[PDB]
């Protein structure tokens, strides 16, 4: 499929046995997702972007649905704005950029 | 063209008769530009939420090339972490995600 961007790209994810929204987002390394619990473990980062920093959990290993795929990546958790699916994942579905 | 998600989707613009590096970013509103003087005046946004937020310069109808793609468009001027063409001129140069 062919997303455009007129509006903010938004799919639906299933991840750790629950939906969430998130924002395909092509300038973020790594997938960030507002807290929930994950299983395995996890160390802290620093992820820096528009007014600052914020402190996440990383994850590794972790199986998303999305996009009609089962997508394995690091998942990072923490107190971010919106959920988003970064570079990490986007890769894995085979998505590009197209113009 | 497409671009893989791979490394970050790094591309040259062409903005006040300048090159420059900027991030194709489909998780951003706006496109933000590093700290550089633009002509006419500007008019107050607040932009951020990772951290904080930002106060940004606001430079409506400016000439930017992406990628050899002439757009005229608003750009931002403030502190972001790199050059960032957000979806207010991926959409007039015609960029959409596909998978
Ligand atoms: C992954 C990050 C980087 C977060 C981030 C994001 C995306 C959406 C929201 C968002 C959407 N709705 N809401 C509100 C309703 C609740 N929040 C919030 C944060 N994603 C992203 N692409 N951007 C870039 C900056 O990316 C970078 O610096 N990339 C890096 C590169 F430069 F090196 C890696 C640093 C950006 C630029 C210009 C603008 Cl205007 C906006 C923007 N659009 C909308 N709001 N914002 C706000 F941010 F200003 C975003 C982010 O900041 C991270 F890591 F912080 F989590």
């Amino acid at each position: 499929p062919q997303i455009t961007l007129w509006q903010r790209p938004l799919v639906t994810i299933k991840i750790g046995g629950q939906l969430k929204e998130a924002l395909l987002d092509t300038g973020a390394d790594d997938t960030v997702l507002e807290e929930m619990s994950l299983p395995g473990r996890w160390k802290p980062k620093m992820i820096g972007g528009i007014g600052g920093f914020i402190k996440v959990r990383q994850y590794d290993q972790i199986l998303i649905e999305i996009c009609g795929h089962k997508a394995i990546g690091t998942v990072l958790v923490g107190p971010t704005p919106v959920n988003i699916i970064g570079r990490n994942l986007l890769t894995q579905i085979g998505m590009t950029l197209n113009f």
